């Protein structure tokens, strides 16, 4: 299914959408993106919208 | 305005949307994302949809 990441970082404000087999796979991918971007924030997940938020 | 990046990398297939004052500013931001993700691809731009694509 489609999963989304809302980036709410100091220098990264955006929305990323990907496809993944499950939420765990999406979250692993999203955490790698955030790590590569130097985003070090607090994570939340909304199951109803399959949307993660990372907030610095 | 809103600008989009279609990631068509070997390991990064996704869509990123951001806001930016102009296409040049969006593209600079997008190129930094792609650099941070280790995406080394060919860039194209569609003015009508304010959408870049990076293709490995
Ligand atoms: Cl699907
Ligand atoms: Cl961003
Ligand atoms: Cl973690
Ligand atoms: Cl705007
Ligand atoms: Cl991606
Ligand atoms: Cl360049
Ligand atoms: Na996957
Ligand atoms: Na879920
Ligand atoms: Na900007
Ligand atoms: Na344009
Ligand atoms: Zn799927
Ligand atoms: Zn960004
Ligand atoms: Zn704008
Ligand atoms: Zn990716």
């Amino acid at each position: 299914m489609t999963y989304k990441l809302i980036l709410n970082g100091k220098t990264h404000k955006g929305v990323l959408t990907i496809e993944a087999v499950d939420a765990a796979t999406a979250e692993k991918h999203f955490k790698q993106h955030a790590n590569d971007l130097g985003v070090d924030g607090e994570w939340t997940y909304d199951d109803a919208t399959k949307t993660f938020t990372v907030t610095e």
